[PDB]
């Protein structure tokens, strides 16, 4: 019943807050609506996987709080497979290749990708990470779709289906559902283009050995019987001395403060009292999360790899119905696996289809691809259509549509009351992922102690020392990547020679 | 406890539907989250204004459930005034004029306004009614926005400025924040550009005597302890041979069957078991609701008349904090009025003001607008910010971001095992209004009946009579209404 601080939700965010505030010497619960803990991540275990990651998975350089805090807590990671070649498949044809991006050999075309890349980063350095409504033009671009904005940057076809890929990777909707402010914003806050789309030096580097729930729950471990599941809030009352927390299951729980550790939206589940102010509560209606599901197709080997390719492939084309996948085979080279998403529009589209036809589908997307007919031959197939998670929403995480971000965006982290604000999406550095969740719930438990007493004002937001174990290489452009001109730029400079 | 039917909602779809489902002699309860009925509509009283509306307010010609159902509810209407001139302000300057549109005089200028209706309206007879998502270029319109679709078509910044003010009015929302598909859908539905705009023969020709706030209050003294106020739900069981309906005041309801008569969105507020299907999870994440501040200056005299005009300006431009007001006058010519709309993002600007500040900026409007120094002599003042409810999430009605309709829409109305919809959201006709309240709560509360076996399929969907009292006129056009090139078409033919 009585405490210090409530912390609804039980994801790593809330974890994360939790963990801060035990340490240091406050009584805390945890109420979390699931039987379990982790919530956007969920490592599974059975004996045909050992452990398969359904949810949130990939660490890498420069995120260094998911690191710190894993570490702590007995983790280790290892490296996703990226030692031979990636492959990008397009117009049904299959294309390896060794780098992040995947080579333009057309001299117009690639101009045109080389300039779509660099105008992407060009934009996110205008962006304040942490009050993205400052730009100068955030107006303008937070009032056109990101495809408005790539139908008027990108000149060739190809680069604009390479965009359009990217989008639907990054954020999992489509490219006319989502802002441009708010995607320049989310790529500019990740470190940019080239750390967001890598494996090798980026956002896909790694992985945790044994699963990212591990995260979750060694911090269950750690709080004991302060964790409450099943226990979905249902009522919040700030009209008295001590903050009230009502549950489903019909328990009170008193506190001096909270931390909302849900997805932004997910606050529609709660009634308060008094009623929360305009903004956030227009703001909490106008935040869908993306659509995707994760599946993985596991074979007796990592056949891929006797080909000279790595498990990576990048896959253009409605009829795929998988656009990405990434070697999934455990690091001692057993359980070989291919990962793949199943974006936006499409989640939507095959959720209709049985497991079964789903997994037929893939194989045969996967053999054409790879040119192996021993990707006919699955031995297990897992998968996880994040769409049906009512304490959820979606995944990866919350998108904003034109017109949001500058309207409502402020509020997003704004104390209401009592009531503090964690969860991924109020993050300023790799908002979205596992890290961002550390960020967030660690700054709402030392906004808490802020407001005790216990720590200065410049104490709130902390900055994190380098892993040691992952070092992060610097992101570089060659002389050519800065300054060839774009395709209207070689327009404009033949125009102006011939004149 | 036990009933046949529990209805989540007491607005006009919700107390429709309640009705219908009692006259049929089937045991109902509605539960309402609220002190109150009426949801959307909310008259207030008091000496000072007699009645007014602060919620929905005007009906008009082919409108015809409503109007049926306040009729026999014992309500009567009267006519909006529109008896002297109408003014269009724009770039500083009043222009009076007759007639539903405001007149255009220089030539390109014309056929560039008369393009733009026309071509709303064009759109609009490919789009099915009852299935958007069916018209044969439902993708490409919807994953554009208004805004998109307005820099396309028009060619004149006169056009485009009209244009903006119109999407805004109607669906309380910007034009980039919107579906080109679902608005254009939202207009047609409604009976076309002329039909939605218009007092005379249009959406606006009326009010009722005594407030709107009357059709769900009349019905709830039918039902008597039936409406349960300050219950809001919660939980819904459906694991069960009867659902479970559970309320924030700890009280369970036990029912055959549901009605949801709630905006979409607001189904957030419920916990299911089981869980909803994947499409409703996330369609219910979807679909905001506009955002508007409705605003009522009260006057000793309705002073604009003796300047032949009758009340209704039309307003563009960024300052100004209301772009379109009508006479709130009363039919025996007491209480003055000007009600004013602020609209989409100027209502989350100017809701940073104090209720005194508003006052003060609209009355300094009227000023300039109606060229009377008798606007700045307010004698009272009522206000409503749709914005800040709970339980509405914003007024008037639910927009569809793009790429939301084509995706989602298919579900708005689907029953999820014994739980059925109603709402204005889900009505095929005037959509977003009272009139649509009323078809939806009715249509839902005839999926029930013939889920039980009481009537035929043939009967769920029901036509409606011409109302007597409020006779519709067709819309015509003329010649060259139909006829003239838009501004690429004429420079086509040079
Ligand atoms: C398929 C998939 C792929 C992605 N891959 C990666 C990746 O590779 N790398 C990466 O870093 N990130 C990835 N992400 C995103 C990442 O998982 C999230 O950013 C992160 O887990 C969010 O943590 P959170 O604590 O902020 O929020 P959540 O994990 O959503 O936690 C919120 C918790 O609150 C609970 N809750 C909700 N409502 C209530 C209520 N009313 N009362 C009580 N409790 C409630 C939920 O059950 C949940 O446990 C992926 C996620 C998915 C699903
Ligand atoms: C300022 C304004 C101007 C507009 N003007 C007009 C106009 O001129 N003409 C016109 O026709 N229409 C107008 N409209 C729109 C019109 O009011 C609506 O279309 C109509 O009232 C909707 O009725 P409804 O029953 O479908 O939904 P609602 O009126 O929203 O009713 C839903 C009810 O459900 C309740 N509820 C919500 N959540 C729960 C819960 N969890 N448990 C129990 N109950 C719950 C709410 O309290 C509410 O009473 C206007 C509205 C406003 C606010
Ligand atoms: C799962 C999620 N990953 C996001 C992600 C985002 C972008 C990615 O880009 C891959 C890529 C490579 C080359 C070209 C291209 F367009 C995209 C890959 C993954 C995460 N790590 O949280
Ligand atoms: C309040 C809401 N009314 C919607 C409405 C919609 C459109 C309207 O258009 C007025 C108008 C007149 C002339 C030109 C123009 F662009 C708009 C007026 C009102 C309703 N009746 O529910």
């Amino acid at each position: 019943n009585k405490c210090d601080v409530v912390v609804v939700g039980g994801g790593i965010s809330g974890m994360a807050a939790a963990k801060l505030l035990h340490d240091s010497g406050l009584n805390v619960v945890v109420l979390e609506a699931r039987d379990r803990v982790g919530g956007r991540t969920y490592t599974l275990r059975n004996q045909k996987v050992k452990y398969v990651d359904l949810g949130g998975s990939y660490v890498g350089p420069t995120q260094n709080r998911i690191l710190r805090l894993a570490k702590e807590l007995g983790l280790e990671t290892y490296k996703v497979n990226e030692v031979e070649r990636l492959i990008h498949h397009v117009k049904g044809k299959s294309y390896p290749f060794r780098g992040p991006f995947p080579p333009v050999w057309n001299p117009i075309t690639y101009l045109d990708h080389n300039n779509f890349w660099r105008t992407m980063d060009d934009m996110g350095r205008e962006i304040p990470s942490d009050a993205p409504w400052k730009a100068p033009l955030a107006e303008e671009w937070d009032n056109m779709t990101m495809k408005e904005l790539l139908d008027k940057l990108c000149w060739t076809e190809s680069a604009k289906q390479l965009a359009t890929l990217f989008v639907n990777l990054c954020v999992t909707a489509e490219t006319h559902e989502v802002s441009a402010l708010w995607f320049l914003w989310y790529v500019k806050q990740c470190g940019g283009t080239t750390r967001i789309i890598s494996t090798t030096n980026g956002g896909q580097e790694r992985k945790f050995v044994g699963g990212s729930g591990q995260v979750s729950e060694r911090i269950m471990d750690l709080l004991g019987d302060r964790v409450k599941l099943e226990r979905p809030v249902i009522y919040i009352d700030q009209t008295r001395e001590n903050v009230l927390v009502e549950t489903l299951n019909h328990e009170m729980y008193e506190a001096k403060y909270v931390i909302s550790a849900i997805p932004p939206t997910l606050g529609m589940k709660i009634h308060f009292n008094p009623p929360l102010p305009m903004m956030r509560n227009q703001m909490i209606t106008r935040v869908p999360l993306g659509s995707v599901i994760k599946c993985i197709v596991y074979y007796k080997e990592p056949f891929w790899r006797k080909k000279d390719y790595c498990g990576t492939m990048i896959i253009d084309g409605e009829e795929a119905p998988v656009a990405y996948t990434l070697d999934d085979t455990k690091p001692e080279g057993n359980y070989a696996a291919i990962m793949g998403f199943i974006l936006a529009h499409k989640a939507r589209k095959l959720a209709r289809l049985t497991k079964e036809e789903r997994l037929k589908k893939l194989c045969e997307l996967y053999a054409k691809v790879l040119g192996s007919l021993e990707a006919l031959e699955p031995v297990h197939y897992e998968e996880k259509n994040w769409c049906e998670e009512q304490y959820s929403g979606g995944c990866y995480t919350t998108y904003f549509p034109p017109g949001i971000l500058t309207q409502y965006g402020r509020v997003l982290r704004q104390p209401v009351d009592r009531i503090y604000f964690a969860g991924t999406e109020t993050a300023t550095h790799w908002s979205g992922y596992m890290e961002g969740a550390v960020e967030a719930g660690e700054r709402a438990a030392r906004e808490i102690l802020h407001a005790m007493g216990k720590i200065p004002e410049d104490e709130i937001w902390q900055s994190e020392p380098e892993s040691v174990d992952v070092p992060a290489q610097p992101i570089t452009t060659t002389f050519l990547e800065r300054h060839l001109p774009s395709v209207p730029g070689l327009l404009r400079l033949i125009g102006l020679t011939t004149i």
